[PDB]
RNA sequence: GAAGAA
């Protein structure tokens, strides 16, 4: 079947950017930042939204200022509970920032 | 009556 480096998403690798999945529709970027900034410094946080209704799609991303604090948070928050939903967490394979 | 790369 189909397969490619950094296109596959069930086999991530370390990155300052983390993805967060399973979220409740009432979660804000501020709740994610208060829950993840206890593991280290965070420059930004962004929830992913529907284009026609502006509701959350159930996933988001968290941008640390260091890969080793992202390696901490990725192991800390994977399988935790937030607003009555379990969340899962992994390193970003791709991201909106670029340099 | 998916909880996954924007």
């Amino acid at each position: 079947g189909s397969s490619g480096s950094s296109g596959n998403r069930a086999n991530p690798d370390p990155n300052c950017c983390l993805g967060v999945f399973g979220l409740s529709l009432y979660t804000t970027e501020r709740d994610l930042r208060e829950v993840f900034s206890k593991y280290g410094p965070i420059a930004d946080v962004s929830i992913v939204y529907d284009q026609q209704s502006r509701r959350s799609r159930g996933f988001a991303f968290v941008y640390f200022e260091n890969v080793d604090d992202a390696k901490e948070a990725k192991e800390r928050a994977n399988g935790m509970e937030l607003d009555g939903r379990r969340i899962r967490v992994d390193f970003s394979i791709t991201k909106r920032p670029h340099t």
